[PDB]
């Protein structure tokens, strides 16, 4: 049995076929650039304290001290959830008496906001927060949102892995992507917060899904010269392209449900890919269902004006693969046997230490010194010299070295935050910036480690667990905000501690590097063990 890619050779690299197929399967991830980060200004949080109706007619005065006031950040601001004692300030301004000259501020009493809060418009005009006011002794349930949503990520990386490894490539990608749509768009019509908190689940469940079933059929159908511009100039630029577009819908629309309409509309197109993406044919071989794979390749064939030749398949390969058309394979595979399950641990160790690192600091831009909108923009432009570098270092390196280069850049970088002096915030900024390009080469790369190290038969499985263990660390970021009271350093010393102890980790998987992409449990290298 010839490896696939010498049966389908006579096609070529790049013609009408693949080049549909390359941009098709890429203008697929621009949905996802969209909805991965767009949490962000979803679940802002504006500046708010307690309202004060203008039932009670208050003297001037009094209205302007009916609120603590309080050192955020050395800031001298109102209390976000405390007031005056509401009936006492009016006694006072009948009475005739006014703060400071009669009354000391000291000794009122105080108490929560009974009348709810009045969130500031100069940012975001209405948010879940605001909805629901997700804030003071309910401020956990935002950060709570976004961990559900990362929850529903992993729960989307296990189960989509299998269900495509089982029952094809194209049927999976089509449903979770039909999936991410529609619970989008129900999300709009939210009238609760548990009902938005479950359809954000499913949201991810859907988005992760997708993205990985998309970046496995592209990988499959293209030739080895493209595969590695499929990954990285492919679908990884265009969910860059989806994330710098997200501040901009941000900039222009300030309502939440308009925001999210927006966001979701475009992922609407994606439906006429299904009269053009075919089933992966390498899929289909592994499985047995020479035909499906034989009717694709012809058309392949006929689309590029190419002259088919008079058998795709040798008798003896046909043959040859009658016994494989009988056996299954399932999640247990990938730990049935010593080399796979080695592989699969340092696999998983990878991807939560690159993934923990990458969603930190992309989750991280709202605290950053400046605008939001721009800070946002720069964390999703500094991505594409990323995907550029991790193109050049797959073409041109061994994974190995450049995997280690990438990560220890990242690490070494986020490492030294703790010197930059304190009013060189811009120093800061682009040092976060350089992190950020590193870890984010890395998690392009780390992506195509994956998919060749795992044979065709679990493939899709592969990476799914791979990306499963790795919404760990994703989980907890939004909690990393909490660490920094601590110090404001110590998440930065964290992520580049994790990355340069991984960095050293990548020297003992196997060199993949111009090897051809396994279809068999097998086939696949041996790790430098038993
Ligand atoms: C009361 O607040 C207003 C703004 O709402 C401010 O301009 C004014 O100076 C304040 N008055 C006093 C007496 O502090
Ligand atoms: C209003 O304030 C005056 C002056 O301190 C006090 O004597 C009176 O009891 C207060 N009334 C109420 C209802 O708190
Ligand atoms: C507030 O308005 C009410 C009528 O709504 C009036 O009786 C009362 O005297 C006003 N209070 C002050 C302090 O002027
Ligand atoms: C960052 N990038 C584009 C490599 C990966 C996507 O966010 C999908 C994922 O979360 O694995
Ligand atoms: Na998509």
């Amino acid at each position: 049995m010839r490896d696939y890619d010498e049966v389908t050779a006579f096609l070529g690299e790049w013609g009408p076929f693949q080049r549909l197929i390359f941009f098709l399967l890429s203008a697929s991830i621009i949905p996802n650039g969209f909805t991965g980060l767009s949490s962000v200004f979803l679940i802002a949080t504006p500046e708010h304290r307690c309202r004060v109706p203008d039932a009670a007619n208050l003297s001037s005065a009094w209205r302007n001290h009916t609120v603590p006031l309080r050192l955020r950040d050395g800031r001298e601001v109102p209390h976000s959830c405390r007031r005056y004692r509401l009936a006492t300030i009016a006694n006072f301004s009948a009475l005739g008496l006014e703060p400071g000259r009669d009354v000391d501020l000291g000794q009122l009493e105080q108490e929560s906001c009974l009348d709810g809060w009045e969130f500031s418009q100069d940012v975001y005009l209405s948010t879940i927060v605001t909805e629901w006011n997700l804030v003071c002794e309910d401020d956990w349930k935002a950060p709570l949102t976004i961990s559900l949503f990362f929850v529903g990520v992993l729960l989307g990386s296990f189960i989509s892995g299998q269900l495509s490894d089982r029952f094809g490539r194209k049927n999976v990608l089509f449903v979770t992507m039909g999936m991410q749509t529609g619970f989008s768009f129900l999300q709009i019509f939210s009238k609760n917060f548990e009902m938005f908190v479950v359809l954000f689940v499913l949201v991810g469940m859907g988005q992760i899904s997708n993205y990985v079933a998309a970046f496995v059929l592209g990988t499959e159908i293209l030739g080895k010269s493209v595969r590695i511009i499929f990954s990285t100039l492919g679908v990884c630029i265009f969910y860059a392209f989806g994330y710098m577009v997200l501040p901009l819908f941000a900039y222009f629309i300030r309502d939440w449900r308009m925001l999210l309409v927006a966001l979701t509309m475009p992922g609407v197109l994606c439906v006429a890919l299904w009269w053009f993406i075919p089933e992966s044919p390498r899929w289909l071989i592994s499985q047995g269902r020479f035909e499906e794979a034989e009717v694709i390749i012809r058309k392949a064939a006929k689309a590029n004006g190419i002259v088919v030749p008079s058998t795709i398949f040798d008798p003896s390969e046909l043959q040859d693969l009658s016994s494989k058309k009988q056996q299954s394979h399932n999640i247990l595979d990938l730990l049935r046997t010593w080399n796979i399950r080695m592989v699969t641990i340092m696999s998983i160790m990878l991807w939560m230490t690159i993934s923990v690192g990458y969603f930190g600091l992309s989750l991280d831009t709202p605290n950053l010194h400046g605008d939001i909108f721009v800070n946002c923009f720069l964390s999703a432009m500094v991505e594409v010299p990323a995907y550029v570098l991790a193109w050049l270092l797959l073409q041109y390196l061994p994974r190995r070295y450049s995997m280690a280069t990438a990560l220890f850049l990242g690490g070494s970088v986020l490492l030294f935050m703790q010197l930059v002096p304190p009013d060189l915030y811009y120093l800061a900024t682009v040092l976060v910036m350089v992190g950020k390009f590193g870890v984010t080469a890395a998690f392009s790369m780390v992506y195509v480690y994956t998919a060749e190290l795992y044979p065709t038969v679990v493939r899709n499985m592969g990476v799914g667990v791979s990306s499963t263990a790795s919404r760990l660390g994703s989980i907890l970021s939004p909690y990393f905000v909490y660490l920094g009271a601590y110090d404001r350093f110590l998440p930065y010393i964290l992520m580049g501690s994790l990355t340069i102890l991984t960095a050293i980790l990548t020297l003992f998987l196997p060199e993949s590097f111009g090897t051809p992409l396994p279809d068999t449990i097998d086939q696949m290298l041996r790790v430098k063990g038993m």
